[PDB]
């Protein structure tokens, strides 16, 4: 389909220096998938977190192409 099939390798960084996840995100996965994986990795389910890509706050409904994500990009997590 129009999204193609190139996996996006991303790093996700929270407020603690050790809060780092690397994730391979499928182009057909909404950003909520990344948000859930981050929460699980870091033991933060239920926490009120705000995720940003290059300053844009994520709802989790975005697809990577909505944001223009590419491998090697970073997602920042506040909270």
């Amino acid at each position: 389909g129009p999204l193609g099939s190139q996996e996006l390798r991303l790093r996700v960084q929270g407020k603690e220096k050790h809060q780092m996840l690397e994730i391979s995100l499928s182009p057909d996965s909404p950003l909520k998938v990344l948000m859930s994986h981050y929460e699980e990795a870091m033991g933060l389910s239920g926490h009120k977190l705000s995720f940003f890509f290059d300053g844009t706050k994520l709802s989790g409904k975005e697809l990577p192409a909505d944001l223009g994500l590419e491998s090697g990009d970073l997602i920042e997590v506040w909270g």
